[PDB]
């Protein structure tokens, strides 16, 4: 169990904040949404 999850072609948008990914840009937004969003949970991105 080293390698993780075999794929092809990565898709071109990432969440570099909790560890995501989306093929388009709008469907990355929407996830982003849980992060950029005021609440005591934790560190917010701005
Ligand atoms: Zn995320």
């Amino acid at each position: 169990g080293s390698s993780g999850s075999s794929g092809t072609g990565e898709k071109p948008y990432s969440c570099n904040v909790c560890g995501k990914a989306f093929v388009l840009s709008a469907h990355l937004n929407q996830h982003l949404r849980v992060h950029t969003q005021e609440t005591l949970s934790g560190p917010s991105s701005g």
